[PDB]
């Protein structure tokens, strides 16, 4: 028997939302950019806040990273970027990549679901964000977003003892 | 498994299933008209409540969510974009963070914030702003901003005035 | 205070008002709000209707309103109307409770709210508050559809 | 009289007044007592507000006050309070049963009180006394801990 | 009997049990300010009672416990004694009969009676004063005194004044 | 009969910690001061963190609230402070006050269990922090430690939905 | 039968499901760059097996699937074609015997041999080449060929040299 | 209730309980000295693993708690502080976030992290450093701290090195 189906439109933001497996939690933080020249990239640290910059929370596993970027809208040109481990070259590093964030899309994100999960918050600093741009665009005009799953840190709930 | 044959039935505009509040919230909607705007520029205008919202009693209940779809003169030519964003400092940065922008480029122009702004108040939409976006020069009066809020239902409208 | 009727909501909006010369009196219609304004909003049945009115302090003299049927002669109006709002008295209000109790809100295009006064009154002076009772819409808890 | 409803209570103090130039209106704002300003009872619930105000036997002329949002025009509050106490009739006094049932005691801060007279008023002359309900505190019947 | 080992957990200001009120009773708070006091000397300051406590219904009520403590500036210096007790001929002569001094060189500065003024009226709460003495001279608004007294619930104050 | 006991010592940091009620979570920030002048008392406002000032996070209620300060090793004086609503006059605040953490005690802290229960975090922007010190004191030689005990925000276990 | 409704979940870069090998199977990857290529000219490049398995004991193994997909430089543009195919007189001959072509210009740049070479050993697959075309002229080291071949997991390799 | 009578029964150095470490875990002990520290000055001195826990294999375990304390000599007059923190730019400033401090003018000179560091690895230890406080000038060797730290018991250390 043949099945007739109704494929209903969406509007922007109505998708449903991924959630944190059991004992994880999500950290999210943004980092702005500099001036690109036309056709070139740009390599960008990580930085980790200040909350989880402890040698007790430098150990916590990492389990997915989600890249998405925005950007300003009168950006004009392509922009592209990747998540990678530190290269001589920056070009190199999309020949590699395993997801590749392209703002000609509908969807301008990565999803890394396996690449770095085993890891722990402290081996992060030792990788970096490759951004290429068709066009040249001037500094601050592209924010790149990152979503971390790790573990839960531990001593959340309770208050600091009061005999110092 | 086998493969399954389908047909997918074409529909037209006005078909389509319509979102219904949850229980206990009502749908208020109200529109704000655009001023000129200048190519490659955005403008950004103040959320202003209807005048039966806008007492103290009224201003402290919740929010749910919030729908933004914008309707254009039939001779507007170029690309539009739009968001609901915290009050900023530069007017173009609200693109960057926004969670959801309505572009009238897509096959439907609108916009959702489901999670975004649950847990406020009415009150507190008087501190947010919305930003509008032109890449060719557009006269005033050509863009028309819809708003569909739910909220809690009040609980005493129902009664005249005592006099 | 008095409640509406179970299935039924009510509605609030005001007018503003023009000058007025000395014993004369107006003639001014009644405006819908645009949210009632459709067609098939025009349909929904009215159930009761109170008219009060809110004066500048400043204001001296009596002033009178009420609502009813278009007159030919204006100040004939007063003389079959149901109840009248009188700034001379404990209540300055008027209360219809059957007069229009089946009535459409289509019919209330047909009425006009007519305005006395016995001193000549600045304009804006005089603020009518119009609370009219009826059914509640059936699409009001649902989103518009994003197609369209 | 009218009972409080359960779990509610009533607080109720005054504010004097200034001088008034004839057919004057003064802006006055509403200022909380001492028990009742913290942060943690500025959250309590309102219910019902009840204003009557007492003057000197000597007064003489027409004295109205009312109670709204702050306003640009100052006279134009009277024409959008829900009741006003008037001092020409039996009753001087404004009850809002509505008005207010739902906001909190932070929000008494945002509304101002408005006081009118058509002749030269002296100072003191005119007491404003508020009454308003509220929802009872919830740490009102425990000593305060010795070891501060 | 073995010997039970225990350890003590200190606990810092603001910690510790709350009087709770006896069932039918109410507690109600007010404070009074200080003035100028010369070095080895006695002020006698009169007990107020709150304006919604001076009615004729109101001054019937019986009286249960009474607590007295007193805050001061940071700066202040010297040593401070207070008391409550019935109106005496000589100032300084109420620290030697009274049960309870709260002073300002231990850790706890804060008077209770328990069962002196227990079955009074609130009435006669204006026939008692507050004894205040200080060893080196104390400028005007220094001191402030706290009362918390608790009385019997009053019966008629739900309701609005009927007009 | 008679109990026989024995009071073992404690050291330092070795007594137990309060933990959260139940669908309460506690947040730690600290500020610096500024120089005082000797007998003075100085007026400090309090500022939240950047992920709790959106208009969505600022009406979680509040629980227990804990002060406590720590001071460089070679201040010589007394300090004192407290948490209280917004004053005319500054030192006037320590005559109200429910409790003030004083340096010449064993434990330097102070903890308000309900004088703010049941605000918003919203509410926090009205109260400040007064400071007095004994002997004049230069620019941050005392750090001032907040905890604020708060309705556990609701959305932290969910990926941002990609389709912007 | 009545008419189902559907909504389609847009999904981003690196979602989707991943294949798994089949039972007592393994999957061995590895990658080779290009060289310069002329416009409209097909470059031919041998296979050549990892160290790991280029010995006599391990080229005696069987083949599953071989997947090949090849990554660019962001600022190549034109189009690249790529095959792997038999070897064979004319370079270009090869795309029009080819079972699958991966293509630049697609949303997949991938092929994917299912049966082609099902059965056949790991040292057949030195008999075969890569054959890669472009439209543009196109400089060295623009262009990487990733290899994944799936193939009977080897027996003997989890011990030590003996010593 | 009735009031309970209660002896208290005094005790001498050396007396009471000692904590035991929890199961899998085994506490190790080392001692550093002190350099010549001038009046209100603070030195800093890195933390320097044993012999038998620097190597690759062992700076992998996990810590638990860790105890301060310090021995001083008879003759040595004024005030002594010492806490564990992480590296700071400011030497003095460790002591306006550190979670406890060893004063020598206490009954107990000693300080407890119970868990501060719980969960780091021994490798970790050698980014923390050691600073010390004293009031008056004090010569060098004049001060010994020491540093009992529990960690997981290693695994590999009961066989003898193969020959």
């Amino acid at each position: 028997g043949v099945q007739p189906v109704i494929v209903e439109p969406i509007a922007a933001g109505q998708g449903k939302a991924i959630k944190a497996i059991a004992g994880y939690s999500i950290s999210k933080w943004e980092a702005s950019s500099d001036a690109i020249t036309a056709k070139a990239t740009n390599a960008m640290s990580i930085t980790l806040p200040h909350e989880l910059s402890s040698e007790k929370n430098k150990e916590l596993k990492v389990g997915r990273v989600l890249l998405w970027l925005g950007l300003l809208p009168s950006v004009a040109g392509r922009i592209k970027a990747c998540v990678a481990e530190k290269q001589a070259q920056a070009e190199a590093a999309f020949q590699v990549a395993l997801a590749v964030a392209d703002s000609s899309k509908e969807v301008v994100a990565a999803m890394y679901t396996d690449a770095f999960r085993g890891a722990t918050l402290g081996d992060l600093l030792n990788l970096q964000i490759y951004l290429y741009a068709s066009e040249a665009v001037p500094a601050k005009a592209v924010v790149v977003h990152l979503e971390v799953e790790h573990v839960r840190p531990t001593f959340d709930d309770f208050f600091t003892p009061v005999y110092k």
